Protein backbone atom coordinates (compact mmCIF):
# COMPACT_ATOMS: atom_id res chain seq x y z
CA UNK A 1 0.00 0.00 0.00
CA UNK A 2 1.52 3.31 -1.28
CA UNK A 3 -0.07 5.43 1.93
CA UNK A 4 2.83 3.06 4.35
CA UNK A 5 5.66 5.56 5.50
CA UNK A 6 9.04 3.28 4.75
CA UNK A 7 12.18 3.62 6.99
CA UNK A 8 15.25 5.21 6.07
CA UNK A 9 18.00 4.30 8.23
CA UNK A 10 20.74 6.51 8.71
CA UNK A 11 23.67 6.73 5.99
CA UNK A 12 26.19 8.27 8.31
CA UNK A 13 26.73 5.39 10.86
CA UNK A 14 28.24 6.42 12.97
CA UNK A 15 24.50 8.42 14.28
CA UNK A 16 23.19 5.31 16.17
CA UNK A 17 20.69 3.95 18.84
CA UNK A 18 21.80 3.07 22.73
CA UNK A 19 23.19 -0.29 21.33
CA UNK A 20 25.09 1.18 17.94
CA UNK A 21 22.35 -0.07 15.64
CA UNK A 22 21.59 2.73 13.07
CA UNK A 23 18.85 5.01 13.56
CA UNK A 24 16.21 6.43 11.36
CA UNK A 25 13.02 8.08 10.43
CA UNK A 26 10.09 6.66 8.26
CA UNK A 27 8.84 8.85 5.74
CA UNK A 28 6.12 9.57 3.51
CA UNK A 29 6.10 12.23 0.71
CA UNK A 30 3.29 13.86 -0.32
CA UNK A 31 3.35 15.51 -4.00
CA UNK A 32 0.88 18.58 -3.65
CA UNK A 33 2.12 19.94 -0.24
CA UNK A 34 4.65 22.35 1.08
CA UNK A 35 3.84 20.86 4.79
CA UNK A 36 6.17 18.65 6.33
CA UNK A 37 5.43 16.82 9.79
CA UNK A 38 8.22 15.61 11.92
CA UNK A 39 7.01 13.30 14.90
CA UNK A 40 9.62 12.40 17.66
CA UNK A 41 7.98 9.26 19.41
CA UNK A 42 8.29 8.92 22.83
CA UNK A 43 8.38 6.27 25.66
CA UNK A 44 10.37 7.30 29.06
CA UNK A 45 14.52 7.58 29.35
CA UNK A 46 16.79 5.96 31.19
CA UNK A 47 19.07 7.45 33.50
CA UNK A 48 21.92 4.87 34.87
CA UNK A 49 23.63 1.64 34.03
CA UNK A 50 21.34 -0.39 35.87
CA UNK A 51 18.24 1.27 34.41
CA UNK A 52 19.34 1.51 30.57
CA UNK A 53 20.12 -2.73 31.30
CA UNK A 54 16.54 -3.52 32.71
CA UNK A 55 15.03 -1.33 29.84
CA UNK A 56 17.43 -2.98 27.15
CA UNK A 57 15.63 -6.68 28.54
CA UNK A 58 12.30 -5.01 28.75
CA UNK A 59 11.62 -2.50 25.87
CA UNK A 60 14.86 -3.76 23.21
CA UNK A 61 12.63 -1.52 20.80
CA UNK A 62 13.11 1.81 22.26
CA UNK A 63 17.47 0.94 22.61
CA UNK A 64 17.41 -0.95 18.94
CA UNK A 65 17.10 -0.39 15.35
CA UNK A 66 17.77 -4.25 14.74
CA UNK A 67 13.62 -4.67 14.56
CA UNK A 68 12.25 -2.30 13.22
CA UNK A 69 9.51 -2.78 10.34
CA UNK A 70 10.48 -1.31 6.93
CA UNK A 71 7.15 0.28 7.00
CA UNK A 72 4.59 1.43 9.32
CA UNK A 73 1.00 3.06 8.85
CA UNK A 74 1.05 6.92 10.08
CA UNK A 75 -1.77 7.23 12.85
CA UNK A 76 -3.56 10.80 13.80
CA UNK A 77 -1.97 14.09 12.95
CA UNK A 78 0.84 11.43 10.70
CA UNK A 79 -2.70 10.01 8.92
CA UNK A 80 -3.33 10.65 5.25
CA UNK A 81 -6.89 9.39 6.23
CA UNK A 82 -9.09 12.59 5.76
CA UNK A 83 -11.42 11.55 8.33
CA UNK A 84 -9.17 10.56 10.73
CA UNK A 85 -6.41 14.45 10.10
CA UNK A 86 -9.27 16.30 8.22
CA UNK A 87 -6.44 19.37 7.82
CA UNK A 88 -3.15 18.17 7.33
CA UNK A 89 -3.61 14.52 5.83
CA UNK A 90 -1.92 15.56 2.70
CA UNK A 91 1.43 16.37 4.37
CA UNK A 92 4.32 15.20 3.98
CA UNK A 93 4.88 12.54 6.73
CA UNK A 94 7.50 11.80 8.90
CA UNK A 95 8.05 9.63 12.11
CA UNK A 96 11.55 9.65 13.99
CA UNK A 97 11.26 6.84 16.40
CA UNK A 98 12.86 6.48 19.61
CA UNK A 99 16.03 4.69 20.46
CA UNK A 100 18.28 6.92 22.53
CA UNK A 101 16.27 7.07 26.18
CA UNK A 102 18.11 10.88 26.71
CA UNK A 103 15.13 12.70 25.92
CA UNK A 104 16.41 13.71 22.38
CA UNK A 105 19.15 15.58 24.27
CA UNK A 106 22.10 13.71 23.61
CA UNK A 107 24.62 15.62 21.34
CA UNK A 108 28.28 13.29 21.77
CA UNK A 109 29.19 10.02 20.02
CA UNK A 110 28.79 1.90 26.54
CA UNK A 111 25.37 2.62 25.69
CA UNK A 112 25.47 5.59 22.83
CA UNK A 113 22.96 8.49 23.93
CA UNK A 114 22.79 10.97 20.45
CA UNK A 115 19.39 12.12 20.36
CA UNK A 116 20.01 15.49 19.28
CA UNK A 117 22.40 14.36 16.47
CA UNK A 118 19.50 11.83 15.67
CA UNK A 119 16.67 15.37 14.79
CA UNK A 120 20.63 16.99 13.24
CA UNK A 121 20.85 14.00 11.04
CA UNK A 122 16.95 13.41 9.38
CA UNK A 123 16.78 17.19 8.84
CA UNK A 124 19.70 16.83 6.98
CA UNK A 125 19.07 13.93 4.80
CA UNK A 126 15.12 14.96 4.21
CA UNK A 127 16.58 18.16 2.80
CA UNK A 128 17.46 16.45 -0.60
CA UNK A 129 14.20 14.71 -0.39
CA UNK A 130 12.09 17.72 -0.64
CA UNK A 131 12.60 19.59 2.80
CA UNK A 132 13.96 22.46 1.18
CA UNK A 133 11.10 23.26 -0.66
CA UNK A 134 9.12 23.54 2.52
CA UNK A 135 6.78 26.09 3.74
CA UNK A 136 6.44 24.88 7.14
CA UNK A 137 8.27 22.30 9.03
CA UNK A 138 6.22 20.85 12.65
CA UNK A 139 8.16 19.26 14.68
CA UNK A 140 6.16 17.37 16.78
CA UNK A 141 6.02 14.88 19.25
CA UNK A 142 4.72 12.94 22.36
CA UNK A 143 5.69 12.46 26.33
CA UNK A 144 9.50 12.48 25.83
CA UNK A 145 9.22 13.66 22.25
CA UNK A 146 6.97 16.71 23.23
CA UNK A 147 9.93 17.62 26.21
CA UNK A 148 12.52 16.92 22.67
CA UNK A 149 9.99 19.29 20.45
CA UNK A 150 10.80 21.83 23.42
CA UNK A 151 14.43 20.79 23.27
CA UNK A 152 15.31 21.04 19.61
CA UNK A 153 12.90 23.20 17.69
CA UNK A 154 15.30 26.35 18.03
CA UNK A 155 18.16 23.80 17.24
CA UNK A 156 16.39 22.55 13.89
CA UNK A 157 15.49 26.57 12.98
CA UNK A 158 19.08 27.34 13.38
CA UNK A 159 20.44 24.12 11.51
CA UNK A 160 18.16 25.30 8.93
CA UNK A 161 19.42 29.14 8.77
CA UNK A 162 23.12 28.15 9.09
CA UNK A 163 22.40 25.81 5.81
CA UNK A 164 21.14 28.46 3.87
CA UNK A 165 17.39 27.81 3.90
CA UNK A 166 16.05 30.79 5.93
CA UNK A 167 12.25 30.48 4.13
CA UNK A 168 11.12 27.55 5.68
CA UNK A 169 9.22 28.49 9.33
CA UNK A 170 10.08 25.67 11.43
CA UNK A 171 7.27 25.41 14.25
CA UNK A 172 6.38 22.69 17.41
CA UNK A 173 4.00 20.72 18.69
CA UNK A 174 5.01 19.79 22.18
CA UNK A 175 2.43 16.82 23.38
CA UNK A 176 2.41 15.54 26.55
CA UNK A 177 5.87 17.04 26.79
CA UNK A 178 4.97 19.98 29.05
CA UNK A 179 5.64 18.91 32.76
CA UNK A 180 6.01 20.43 37.02
CA UNK A 181 9.12 19.98 38.85
CA UNK A 182 7.09 19.51 41.58
CA UNK A 183 7.25 18.05 45.32
CA UNK A 184 6.24 14.27 45.20
CA UNK A 185 2.57 13.46 46.65
CA UNK A 186 4.79 10.32 48.92
CA UNK A 187 8.79 10.85 48.70
CA UNK A 188 10.28 7.78 47.76
CA UNK A 189 13.97 7.44 47.36
CA UNK A 190 15.34 7.65 43.11
CA UNK A 191 15.78 4.16 42.09
CA UNK A 192 13.26 3.22 39.76
CA UNK A 193 12.60 5.33 36.81
CA UNK A 194 8.93 5.43 36.78
CA UNK A 195 8.97 6.65 40.11
CA UNK A 196 11.70 8.96 40.38
CA UNK A 197 10.78 12.65 41.23
CA UNK A 198 11.13 14.75 37.99
CA UNK A 199 13.62 17.04 39.47
CA UNK A 200 16.19 14.35 40.52
CA UNK A 201 15.57 11.96 37.52
CA UNK A 202 16.89 14.83 34.83
CA UNK A 203 19.50 16.00 37.32
CA UNK A 204 20.94 12.44 36.87
CA UNK A 205 20.35 12.21 32.84
CA UNK A 206 21.67 15.17 31.65
CA UNK A 207 24.93 14.20 32.91
CA UNK A 208 25.11 10.50 32.26
CA UNK A 209 23.35 11.47 28.66
CA UNK A 210 25.95 14.39 28.04
CA UNK A 211 22.76 16.00 27.21
CA UNK A 212 22.25 19.42 25.66
CA UNK A 213 19.25 22.10 26.32
CA UNK A 214 18.85 24.81 24.20
CA UNK A 215 21.00 27.68 23.86
CA UNK A 216 18.90 30.45 25.35
CA UNK A 217 17.70 28.77 28.13
CA UNK A 218 20.84 27.71 29.02
CA UNK A 219 21.94 31.23 29.70
CA UNK A 220 19.34 31.76 32.06
CA UNK A 221 20.62 29.29 34.57
CA UNK A 222 23.84 28.89 36.20
CA UNK A 223 25.88 26.48 34.83
CA UNK A 224 25.73 23.44 35.83
CA UNK A 225 21.59 23.94 36.77
CA UNK A 226 21.11 23.19 32.73
CA UNK A 227 18.45 20.06 34.07
CA UNK A 228 15.79 23.40 34.96
CA UNK A 229 15.44 23.19 30.92
CA UNK A 230 13.74 20.32 30.52
CA UNK A 231 10.49 21.45 32.23
CA UNK A 232 8.30 23.59 30.17
CA UNK A 233 6.87 26.25 31.81
CA UNK A 234 11.10 27.15 32.21
CA UNK A 235 12.13 26.76 28.94
CA UNK A 236 8.96 28.10 26.84
CA UNK A 237 9.84 31.93 27.46
CA UNK A 238 12.96 32.37 25.71
CA UNK A 239 11.49 30.00 22.56
CA UNK A 240 12.25 32.03 18.95
CA UNK A 241 10.08 29.06 17.26
CA UNK A 242 6.31 29.40 17.42
CA UNK A 243 5.34 26.35 19.32
CA UNK A 244 1.96 24.80 20.41
CA UNK A 245 1.23 23.08 23.50
CA UNK A 246 -0.86 20.34 24.20
CA UNK A 247 -0.99 19.09 27.85
CA UNK A 248 -3.27 16.58 29.72
CA UNK A 249 -4.45 18.80 32.50
CA UNK A 250 -3.64 15.45 34.86
CA UNK A 251 -1.33 14.08 32.92
CA UNK A 252 -0.91 10.06 34.01
CA UNK A 253 2.79 10.42 33.59
CA UNK A 254 3.32 13.33 35.39
CA UNK A 255 1.56 11.45 38.55
CA UNK A 256 3.67 8.61 38.03
CA UNK A 257 7.07 10.12 38.50
CA UNK A 258 5.02 12.17 41.46
CA UNK A 259 4.41 8.33 42.89
CA UNK A 260 1.08 8.55 42.57
CA UNK A 261 -0.61 5.16 42.61
CA UNK A 262 -4.18 4.99 41.80
CA UNK A 263 -8.80 8.46 47.08
CA UNK A 264 -7.82 9.13 50.20
CA UNK A 265 -8.45 13.16 50.49
CA UNK A 266 -5.12 14.20 51.06
CA UNK A 267 -4.50 13.07 47.44
CA UNK A 268 -7.76 13.99 46.02
CA UNK A 269 -6.25 17.63 46.65
CA UNK A 270 -2.90 17.09 45.30
CA UNK A 271 -4.39 16.09 42.47
CA UNK A 272 -6.57 18.80 42.25
CA UNK A 273 -3.46 21.27 43.08
CA UNK A 274 -1.74 19.64 40.03
CA UNK A 275 -4.60 20.82 37.41
CA UNK A 276 -3.97 24.62 39.10
CA UNK A 277 -0.85 24.67 38.92
CA UNK A 278 -0.40 23.37 34.95
CA UNK A 279 -3.14 25.73 34.77
CA UNK A 280 -1.17 28.79 36.10
CA UNK A 281 2.08 27.55 34.10
CA UNK A 282 -0.71 27.85 30.97
CA UNK A 283 -1.78 31.37 31.63
CA UNK A 284 0.34 33.19 28.67
CA UNK A 285 0.39 30.84 26.48
CA UNK A 286 -2.64 31.19 23.71
CA UNK A 287 -1.23 28.27 21.42
CA UNK A 288 -2.55 25.70 24.23
CA UNK A 289 -5.00 22.77 24.08
CA UNK A 290 -5.53 21.48 27.60
CA UNK A 291 -8.09 19.75 28.92
CA UNK A 292 -8.93 17.97 32.17
CA UNK A 293 -8.17 14.53 31.45
CA UNK A 294 -6.49 12.23 33.38
CA UNK A 295 -4.64 10.81 30.17
CA UNK A 296 -1.73 11.05 28.17
CA UNK A 297 -0.50 11.52 24.73
CA UNK A 298 -2.54 12.00 22.20
CA UNK A 299 -1.67 13.52 18.28
CA UNK A 300 -0.93 10.18 16.75
CA UNK A 301 -3.82 8.25 18.34
CA UNK A 302 -6.63 7.91 16.22
CA UNK A 303 -9.19 9.67 18.17
CA UNK A 304 -7.27 12.81 18.68
CA UNK A 305 -10.21 14.18 16.23
CA UNK A 306 -12.91 13.81 19.31
CA UNK A 307 -11.23 15.62 22.25
CA UNK A 308 -12.83 19.32 22.43
CA UNK A 309 -12.36 22.24 24.69
CA UNK A 310 -14.34 24.95 24.53
CA UNK A 311 -16.57 23.35 21.29
CA UNK A 312 -13.45 23.11 19.73
CA UNK A 313 -11.94 20.05 18.29
CA UNK A 314 -7.65 19.50 18.59
CA UNK A 315 -7.34 19.37 14.75
CA UNK A 316 -9.14 22.80 14.66
CA UNK A 317 -7.22 24.51 17.29
CA UNK A 318 -3.79 23.53 15.28
CA UNK A 319 -5.34 24.55 12.14
CA UNK A 320 -6.42 27.99 13.49
CA UNK A 321 -3.38 28.52 14.65
CA UNK A 322 -1.07 27.50 11.51
CA UNK A 323 -3.67 29.89 10.09
CA UNK A 324 -2.96 32.74 12.61
CA UNK A 325 1.28 32.81 12.06
CA UNK A 326 0.13 32.95 7.90
CA UNK A 327 -11.60 30.26 15.99
CA UNK A 328 -10.80 30.75 19.24
CA UNK A 329 -7.22 30.67 21.60
CA UNK A 330 -5.90 29.81 25.14
CA UNK A 331 -7.87 26.20 25.32
CA UNK A 332 -7.91 25.28 28.56
CA UNK A 333 -10.41 23.66 30.46
CA UNK A 334 -11.96 25.81 33.36
CA UNK A 335 -13.40 22.80 35.22
CA UNK A 336 -11.17 21.44 38.21
CA UNK A 337 -11.13 17.44 38.63
CA UNK A 338 -10.20 14.56 36.47
CA UNK A 339 -12.39 13.61 33.14
CA UNK A 340 -15.01 16.92 34.00
CA UNK A 341 -14.40 17.36 29.93
CA UNK A 342 -17.28 14.99 28.17
CA UNK A 343 -14.99 14.60 25.60
CA UNK A 344 -11.92 12.53 27.65
CA UNK A 345 -10.56 9.46 26.08
CA UNK A 346 -11.91 5.95 27.73
O1 LIG B 1 0.65 12.61 -5.05
C1 LIG B 1 1.73 12.01 -4.83
O2 LIG B 1 2.25 12.09 -3.69
C2 LIG B 1 2.39 11.23 -5.91
C3 LIG B 1 1.98 11.36 -7.19
C4 LIG B 1 2.66 10.66 -8.36
O3 LIG B 1 1.75 9.85 -9.13
C5 LIG B 1 3.87 9.81 -7.93
O4 LIG B 1 4.88 9.94 -8.92
S1 LIG B 1 5.30 8.85 -9.94
O5 LIG B 1 4.13 8.03 -10.33
O6 LIG B 1 5.86 9.59 -11.10
O7 LIG B 1 6.37 8.00 -9.35
C6 LIG B 1 4.49 10.30 -6.63
O8 LIG B 1 5.59 9.41 -6.37
C7 LIG B 1 6.53 9.81 -5.35
C8 LIG B 1 6.58 8.69 -4.31
O9 LIG B 1 5.25 8.59 -3.76
C9 LIG B 1 7.63 8.98 -3.23
N1 LIG B 1 7.76 7.87 -2.28
S2 LIG B 1 8.18 8.15 -0.73
O10 LIG B 1 9.61 8.55 -0.70
O11 LIG B 1 8.06 6.90 0.07
O12 LIG B 1 7.26 9.15 -0.19
C10 LIG B 1 8.98 9.29 -3.88
O13 LIG B 1 9.51 8.14 -4.55
O14 LIG B 1 8.83 10.35 -4.84
C11 LIG B 1 7.93 10.09 -5.92
C12 LIG B 1 7.96 11.31 -6.84
O15 LIG B 1 7.25 12.39 -6.21
S3 LIG B 1 7.48 13.86 -6.66
O16 LIG B 1 8.85 14.24 -6.23
O17 LIG B 1 6.46 14.73 -6.05
O18 LIG B 1 7.38 13.84 -8.15
O19 LIG B 1 3.49 10.32 -5.60
C1 LIG C 1 28.74 11.33 11.19
O1 LIG C 1 28.33 11.30 12.55
C2 LIG C 1 29.38 11.43 13.51
C3 LIG C 1 28.81 11.32 14.92
O2 LIG C 1 27.96 12.41 15.20
C4 LIG C 1 30.12 12.75 13.28
O3 LIG C 1 31.23 12.78 14.15
C5 LIG C 1 30.59 12.76 11.83
O4 LIG C 1 31.33 13.91 11.54
C6 LIG C 1 29.37 12.68 10.92
N1 LIG C 1 29.78 12.77 9.52
C7 LIG C 1 29.51 13.78 8.70
C8 LIG C 1 28.68 14.96 9.15
O5 LIG C 1 29.93 13.76 7.54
Amino acid sequence: LNEDLRLHLLLNTSVTCNDGSPAGYYLKESRGSRRWLLFLEGGWYCFNRENCDSRYDTMRRLMSSRDWPRTRTGTGILSSQPEENPYWWNANMVFIPYCSSDVWSGASSEYAFMGALIIQEVVRELLGRGLSGAKVLLLAGSSAGGTGVLLNVDRVAEQLEKLGYPAIQVRGLADSGWFLDNKQYRHTDCVDTITCAPTEAIRRGIRYWNGVVPERCRRQFQEGEEWNCFFGYKVYPTLRSPVFVVQWLFDEAQLTVDNVHLVQEGLRLYIQNLGRELRHTLKDVPASFAPACLSHEIIIRSHWTDVQVKGTSLPRALHCWDRSLHCPVHLVDSCPWPHCNPSCPT
